[PDB]
């Protein structure tokens, strides 16, 4: 019962020689965040870092580097024995050999690019026997300190001469590399992965304890996503980590062969996992092999698929085997091999989101070397619709146009193997900003699953609104006991109504991001341009993307649309409604999914949406007051550099009847007002600084800055009202009489 | 905890079962000194030390699947073993009757719901010869 054996866990800092420890456990250990540890490892072998603290970090876990973990013959699980050891000394010659493989391409030096910059104000603990890794220059490179005077370990000190000359020397067999692939070379999946660490890191952890409890492991696990985001990536990544024997199946090279030789490829493949157990079998592209039953035409095709069925249904007489495979969707694969015993749990990679999309161009502009005005996050919040391999595609492009340049520079002795044209290197702004224009995305069609970016500042006005969709959609979040104690069920949905423009999305989305929750937007067009024969996968697909995805809030915008193409022979909108319906009618609310419409033209709803069930909540948005309009302006000109003689209440005195949507318009009037006049005098000042040359004031500024009364009240003779006052009159009496539609009715 | 305050009457020669802790396990009464039969009392030691013996070949196993393994299907387990049990257990009556069977017997319902445990269960209590055709 010793305070020391710790288990290792992944690592969030980036340093090759940092550990991580909570501070309880430093206490108890007796550690100090400057201190000096040495790490005991499988096969003797150890290894010497230096420790800091975290709160992030428990006290059964300890978290370390790739690098570490490699040089200690470690994976993820495993125990190592930790000690303080302030014997550590300084050294006198130090022996560096770089190893063969990653040196084949450059040749010169090796000191003053690579070794010089790592060890300044650093002093990194090292050992006789460990390799360690530096990146820069468009390249990663390994060396391993061979020998040590002051022998083993020590301190690289500036009194340490580092001798970098000789052979880089041959790896040993079971030395594990480093261009292999971790869990650190995937970004913006942090969920998914965890997910499939539960599911597959015990079975193959531990085959004789888990063979003897008794529990049945899964053994199909199907990923599926877009094409281009990382399924064949993370299935090696959990491979090379836990260290279980891999077998690959493709599925083109499966496909490709004649007749009996693919029959006896799959069959192999499965004999050869059950002699290597534990084992993992990836089955890449599996719509290649086992598509619908429609879909496949003659003998052959469809003996293959029953060759799978019969050997993943015989997996259960074998020992430790998982079988993953991936595919681009699951509607396309044999509806057979979903059942129980075959693949049975689903695991879905979408598409990134902004802060996965940042961590995708960290990863890969690890190697090169940037310039000092590159800001990744514009780069992030500008790529929209890009799947991680658009975002590989685009740094290679900016590397490839900055080395173009160079080559405008340098081209007659470039073609010599140097190292100096490497070092002056770097990628500007300009580059990344060009290669932006010319990529072409491929994830737009999408639906996009995120929490929104839009919070209650946004909106102005509306404030029993407000409260009552925090009591609706917050509380049975948050407070479900409650709703246990007192008795009653929560509702379901709401329906929004009213003029137009008037802040019913806006509303949708600020709910969403009050309670944290994802978020799906559908409009009426999306629904009416699915087809005749499509437009039931489709409904359910929606309504399944919202069930694994829960919390959610699920919101239907545009209704009108869908009922004025009733009517005018209109039957793809009632096939559409009617499926609504029943969709609604099957959820059980017990996944937290909350569901919302949106209406402008509250006379042609079909009644049997309101029915109790259903969407039953009705909330009527009316046109904003004059406070109301007074927090619209002051809500949609946040960015805008407005002068101080600027009264807004004026404003809002003067427009009266007006929708939110007016007061946007007017704002953006005024603005390109402002453009006009600074580029006429831009124009003006060119013209005649270019003709009276040798000006005695060269003085550029900003002629206007600011947006001043002039542009607001010429903004303001143009103005024109969105909703007339017999429709204000009519929206007035649904207000009231809506709730009445579903008898005989009007 | 079997045998505390049971008092459960044990004879030479028999296999019972107890279940607990993530598996069930099988022992078999080998020898008692008031022998054949008897009543567990505090006053027996009982010998749990030795080797696990092998089974003998006719010993029915307690991990095969019986009519105990299936629940929320009452009737039609009913209905099946009113079927099948009669022209199984006396064929040669049956034969000299002169009523014909049925014959084929068509179990369906949705994916997951116990078919193949099912026929598995009335093969195993019925006794009869089974071979089992997959698709
Ligand atoms: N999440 C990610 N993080 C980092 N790199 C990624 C990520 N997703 C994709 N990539 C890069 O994109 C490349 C292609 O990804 P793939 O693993 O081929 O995706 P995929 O699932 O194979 O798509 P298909 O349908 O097989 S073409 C990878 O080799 C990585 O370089
Ligand atoms: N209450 C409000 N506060 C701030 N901006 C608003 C408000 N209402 C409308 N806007 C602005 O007007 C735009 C339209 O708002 P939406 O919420 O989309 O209105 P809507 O109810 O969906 O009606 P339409 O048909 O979509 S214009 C928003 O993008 C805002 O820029
Ligand atoms: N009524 C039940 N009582 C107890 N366990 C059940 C019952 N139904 C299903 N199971 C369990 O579910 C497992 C799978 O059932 P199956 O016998 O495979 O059903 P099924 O009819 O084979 O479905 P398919 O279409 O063949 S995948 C069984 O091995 C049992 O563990
Ligand atoms: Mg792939
Ligand atoms: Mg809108
Ligand atoms: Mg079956």
């Amino acid at each position: 019962n010793r305070p020391n054996r710790l288990i290792v866990d992944e690592a969030i800092n980036e340093d090759n020689s940092v550990v991580s420890l909570s501070q309880p456990k430093m206490d108890e250990l007796q550690l100090f965040r400057g201190d000096t540890v040495l790490l005991k490892g499988k096969k003797r072998r150890e290894a010497v870092c230096i420790v800091l603290s975290d709160d992030t970090c428990s006290d059964e876990k300890i978290r370390m580097n790739r690098v570490v973990r490699n040089n200690l013959r470690v994976r993820l699980g495993d125990v190592i024995s930790i000690q303080p050891c302030p014997d550590v000394k300084y050294g006198k010659r130090i022996h560096v050999l770089p190893i063969d493989d990653t040196v084949e391409g450059i040749t010169g030096n090796l000191f003053e690019v690579y070794l010089k910059p790592y060890f300044l104000e650093a002093y990194r603990p090292i050992r006789k026997g460990d390799i360690f890794l530096v990146r820069g220059g468009m390249r990663a490179v390994e060396f391993k300190v061979v020998e040590t005077d002051p022998s083993p370990y020590c301190i690289v000190a500036p009194d340490t001469v580092i001798h970098c000359e000789g052979e880089p020397i041959k790896r040993e067999d079971e030395e594990e590399s480093l261009n292999e692939v971790g869990y650190d070379d995937i970004g913006g999946c942090r969920k998914q992965l965890a997910q499939i660490k539960e599911m597959v890191e015990l079975p193959l952890r531990h085959p004789a304890l888990f063979k003897a409890i008794g529990v049945k492991p899964p053994r199909g696990i199907l990923l599926y996503g877009p094409p281009g985001t990382g399924k064949t990536l993370i299935a090696r990544a959990v491979a090379n980590e836990t260290g279980a024997f891999f077998f690959l199946i493709n599925g083109p090279e499966i496909m490709s062969k004649l007749a009996g030789e693919s029959e006896s490829n799959l069959r192999k493949a499965f004999e050869e996992a059950e002699k290597n157990a534990p084992a993992i079998i990836f089955i890449d592209e599996l719509d290649a092999i086992a598509p619908k039953r429609e879909k496949t035409h003659g003998e052959v095709e469809r003996r293959i698929v029953s060759q799978l069925l019969t050997l993943m249904d015989g997996l259960k007489q074998r020992a430790h085997v998982i079988v993953m495979a991936a595919t681009n969707r699951p509607n396309s694969i044999d509806p057979a091999l979903r059942r129980f015993g075959r693949f049975d749990r689903e695991v879905d990679i979408g598409i990134p989101d902004a802060t996965g999309r940042l961590e995708i161009l960290q990863i890969h502009t690890k190697n090169m070397k940037l310039a000092d005005d590159v800001d990744l996050e514009q780069v992030a919040n500008e790529t929209h619709g890009h799947v991680g391999a658009d975002l590989a595609a685009l740094c290679s492009e900016a590397a490839l146009q900055a080395i173009r340049k160079k080559m405008d520079l340098i081209d007659l002795e470039d073609e010599t193997i140097d190292a100096e044209v490497m070092n002056s290197l770097a990628v500007t702004m300009d580059d990344f900003r060009w290669a932006l224009s010319q990529s072409n995305p491929s994830a737009l069609r999408e639906t996009v699953v995120e929490v929104p970016q839009v919070t209650w500042e946004d909106i102005g006005g509306l404030e029993d609104v407000k409260r009552e969709l925090q009591e609706l959609v917050q509380y049975p979040v948050e407070h479900p006991d409650k709703f246990l104690k007192f008795g009653m069920t929560p509702s379901k949905g709401v329906l929004f109504y009213g003029p137009p423009g008037c802040g019913k999305t806006l509303l949708a989305k600020a709910i969403a991001n009050e309670c944290q929750a994802n978020f799906i937007s559908i409009k009426g067009p999306e629904l009416l341009t699915m087809w005749f024969g499509e437009s039931e996968a489709n409904v359910r697909e929606i309504f399944d993307k919202a069930r694994q995805a829960a919390p959610c809030v699920l919101f239907f915008d545009e209704l009108d649309s869908i009922a004025k193409a009733r009517g005018g022979g209109g039957g793809a909108a009632d096939r559409v409604i009617n499926q609504i319906l029943t969709e609604m009618d099957g959820m059980s609310t017990k996944k937290n999914v909350f569901i919302i419409g949106a209406t402008n033209r509250p006379d042609i709803i079909d009644p049997a949406i309101l029915r109790p069930g259903r969407l039953d909540q009705l909330i009527y948005i009316p046109l904003p007051d004059e406070k109301s309009r007074v927090a619209i302006l002051k809500a949609n000109l946040r960015k805008s550099p407005v002068a101080k003689d600027v009264d807004l209440e004026f404003l809002a005195k003067m427009t009266n009847g007006f929708s939110g949507a007016d007061l946007t318009e007017i704002c953006q009037r005024a603005c390109k007002l402002a453009i006009r006049e600074s580029i006429e005098s831009e124009i003006r000042r060119e013209r005649e600084r270019q003709t009276n040359p040798s000006a005695m004031e060269v003085e550029e500024d900003d002629p206007v800055p600011e947006i001043r009364r002039d542009h607001f009240e010429e903004a303001m003779r143009f103005a024109r009202r969105s909703v007339s006052d017999n429709d204000i009159r009519k929206y007035e009496m649904f207000a009231q009489t809506l709730q009445q539609s579903r008898g005989f009715g009007s």
